[PDB]
């Protein structure tokens, strides 16, 4: 009878996922609100990005959405109640309480929003038994903008029911007066052919055995491990729905985390990793023990398997979660990352071929053209990732507004919309036809200051038939529009890009780069299913890894360690490792042979760790000696390594041993004057000159030998010799655009939290690099 009790075949999994998909309530609910809340017509609210062409399929906001602006009355700061009557009895999935706060908000207000049924704070005490989604902090719903957001009011009680609601918004300008605008949408459960679908959903929610079986099938600990990737996708859809509804499932997740992390981030694709990241974000948001520490333990237990991960896009989400959750047990994360980095750097250095060194030096090319296995592809924690798993989508412009057109200024050619007259606040559009219904997964439209906003609508049959709004980017003028790994990837043949010119601008002609679109030209049978859609219309692992996978792992580990130092006892540890010998090994492995980013990040990590240690100057002088002596046959980018060394010394110049050791090295090199390695003298003199620019007996010796050098003398070296001599003499004292379809499900706050995690990690890395 119940789908919960049956074996988890693809049919049962498909039915269970169908029992969780949502629709927007087709006829708009009626509402009564306090007088201080005044309704605004949805056409006015959507004037910038009109939706009228979707009216034929009820896609416009006037059919499901109410919006009220607040008038700052005497008591507008205090309790408010929105009574909401639905057109008909229905299986309500959730209530989307969108909000916009005043731009001049100093601190995010402390407002609780709760959902109740019609016939703790006193109003909720009186209506305690009718509470349908407990008090949710308004701040929980914030978008990345800081003053905006959404609360997806939902609960098991809401699912266990079927005409009227109350939204109680109480502040614990003051309080609710900081809430400039509110809007409400209601979303029901899709119409399913499944018998007793209400009881089916109840069974999904109540039974712990169901959660245990879901975890087991996800972890492939059932049915001989022959659970398909699509089955895992369906299981994660069900798990995400359960986590969103509930906020015992957490107990099963905590007990099987290590396996869940392994299966989702190391053995599956980008989509599975992203869905598991959303599930784990929901679990994080959810009297039980904290989930963050357990997730950290699972991630660090699986860290050793990173060289055996299947896709780069999967590793991206692993490291996003790890970087967010490292705050717990900082020392343990540091130890794991350092151990794996040291293990991987040795192999990466061992994998450098002479042809690769020649490419790096003679041409500055750091790819491995002889190794066919790439691991990750990016476009630009601020970029699209895992683009190897998706296909670049070619498109042809089929219609344009006015005289605008597209022009071209395997991957599709870079194309841009040329618009002859942009005006200000003027709408222009371009319709791109992919030639066939394609499975759209990623979009990147670069920043364009020429336009105030951009919007993407998608359809297959016609704009009025099955038109969907894919995204609205209001900050496209200042930020790139990046839609990364659309979890319910849309199916689209036609994409309408609608751009609005910048407010206060008459730049006659505009050239807007259309950007890049990724996905699949072949839609799999289950990826086009009208069902399952919302709103339908150990050391051997390192040895066997590829060079590119090791490079990606090194990049992520270096970023993790840099952010670890920024977030700093983690420096107390990383002293037992990354001592003088370990520091030298890591430099030799990564800064000499590594990619420019790996080189830079390893160098800066080494400064921030050991830059203040006594042996640091000896380390730098030893590196200079070993790498630039005329007897060194090693092929490496001497110029790039020297720039790295100069940066390292400049940022470590507070260490008195740096310049002391470099001047002692210069002294030893000039000893023959009082065998002469002129190129090493040149390198050392240039480095010391830059370090002195950034700013007794031993100094007497070095300056004397410099004098003998210039007396016994190339002309170019003489200038720097004189500069360094003078400097040494004088130096001594005694001389953002989410996909619009996330609103329909329970995975919008999870996606916002994932984006917040990525943004915080990027900010931490940038701060660490720019110390």
């Amino acid at each position: 009878d119940l789908l919960v009790d049956q074996p988890f075949t693809l049919e049962i999994l498909t039915s269970l996922v169908e029992l969780t998909r949502f629709e927007t309530l087709t006829p708009r609910f009626s509402a009564t609100v306090p007088p201080c809340w005044v309704e605004v017509q949805q056409e006015q609210q959507q004037r910038r990005h009109p939706q009228h062409l979707h009216q034929q399929h009820h896609g416009d906001a006037a059919q499901h959405t109410r919006t009220w602006k607040l008038q700052t009355d005497s008591n507008s700061w205090d309790e408010h109640v929105f009574e909401l009557v639905l057109p008909k009895a229905c299986m309500v999935g959730h209530v989307d309480f969108k909000f916009v706060l005043n731009s001049n908000i100093t601190n995010i207000p402390q407002i609780q929003v709760t959902l109740l049924k019609n016939k703790l704070c006193p109003f909720l005490e009186d209506h305690k038994e009718d509470i349908l989604c407990g008090p949710v902090w308004l701040a929980s719903g914030l978008d990345l903008s800081g003053h905006a957001g959404m609360l997806t009011l939902t609960s098991p009680k809401l699912v266990k029911g079927m005409r009227s609601f109350l939204i109680h918004v109480k502040a614990v300008l003051r309080g609710c007066d900081l809430l400039q605008e509110v809007s409400v949408t209601i979303r029901r459960f899709k119409k399913t052919s499944i018998s007793k679908e209400r009881v089916q959903r109840c069974a999904m929610l109540q039974f712990s055995e169901f959660h245990e079986k879901l975890v087991n099938t996800l972890c492939r600990k059932t049915d001989d491990g022959q659970i398909t990737e699509h089955a895992q996708s369906l299981v994660l859809d069900t798990l995400c729905w359960l986590a969103g509804v509930h906020s015992n499932l957490l107990s099963k997740t905590r007990k099987f985390l290590s396996d869940i992390v392994r299966v989702c981030f190391f053995e599956a694709g980008r989509s599975i990793a992203h869905k598991c990241a959303r599930f784990l974000a929901l679990c994080i948001s959810n009297c039980q023990p904290a989930f963050g520490p357990v997730l950290l333990k699972a991630l660090l237990d699986n860290m050793s398997f990173l060289p055996a991960a299947t896709t780069g896009g999967s590793v991206y989400w692993y490291f996003v979660l790890l970087n967010y959750v490292k705050d717990e047990d900082l020392a343990g994360c540091s130890t794991a990352c350092a151990s794996l980095l040291t293990a991987v750097s040795r192999q990466l250095q061992d994998r450098l071929t002479p042809m690769e060194a020649l490419l790096q030096t003679r041409y500055g090319l750091y790819s491995s053209p002889f190794d066919p296995v790439l691991f990750d592809l990016e476009m630009s924690f601020t970029s699209l990732t895992g683009l190897l798993e998706v296909e670049p989508l070619h498109f042809t412009c089929v219609s344009t507004s006015d005289g605008t057109r597209i022009e071209r200024d395997q991957p599709p050619p870079h194309q841009s919309i040329i618009i002859e007259r942009m005006h200000s606040g003027a709408r222009r559009f371009v319709t791109l036809d992919f030639g066939r219904p394609i499975l759209l997964t990623d979009v990147l439209i670069p920043t364009c200051g020429d336009l105030a906003s951009l919007s993407i609508d998608i359809w297959t049959l016609g704009e009025e038939v099955d038109g969907r709004r894919l995204v609205v980017a209001t900050d496209i003028s200042t930020h790139s529009l990046i839609l990364h790994d659309l979890i319910p990837p849309p199916v689209c043949r036609f994409m309408k890009i609608t751009v609005i010119g910048r407010y206060g601008s008459t730049n006659a002609r505009a050239k807007i780069p259309l950007g890049f679109y990724y996905g699949h030209t072949y839609i799999l049978p289950w990826e086009s299913e009208l069902k399952l859609m919302h709103d339908p219309l150990p050391e051997d692992l390192i040895q066997t890894s590829s060079t590119e996978q090791l490079r990606t792992i090194i990049r992520y580990l270096l970023d993790t360690l840099l952010s670890l130092l920024h977030a700093s006892s983690v420096p107390a540890v990383l002293q037992s490792t990354f001592h003088a010998q370990a520091c030298e090994e890591l430099f030799k492995h990564l800064c000499i042979s590594g990619t420019p980013k790996i080189r830079l990040h390893t160098g800066l990590l080494l400064v921030q760790l050991c830059g203040g240690e006594r042996w640091w100057g000896q380390f730098l002088s030893n590196v200079l000696q070993e790498l630039y002596n005329s007897e060194q046959l090693l092929i490496f980018p001497q110029d790039r390594v020297f720039m790295l060394l100069s940066c390292i010394g400049q940022r470590s110049l507070s260490n008195s041993g740096v310049l002391e050791s470099l001047l002692n090295l210069l002294d030893n090199l000039l000893s023959p004057l009082q065998v002469l390695d002129i190129p090493m003298i040149s390198w050392v003199v240039m480095l010391v000159s830059r370090l002195l620019d950034y700013v007794h007996e031993r100094c007497i010796s070095v300056v004397q030998k410099l004098v003998l050098f210039l007396l016994s003398m190339h002309a170019d070296l003489l200038l720097f010799v004189c500069k360094v001599l003078a400097r040494i003499a004088n130096a001594t004292r005694p001389t953002q655009a989410l996909d619009a379809r996330l609103e329909v499900g329970l995975e919008q706050q999870a996606e916002l939290m994932l984006k917040m995690m990525s943004t915080l990690e990027a900010d931490s890395i940038l701060q660490a690099l720019t110390n």
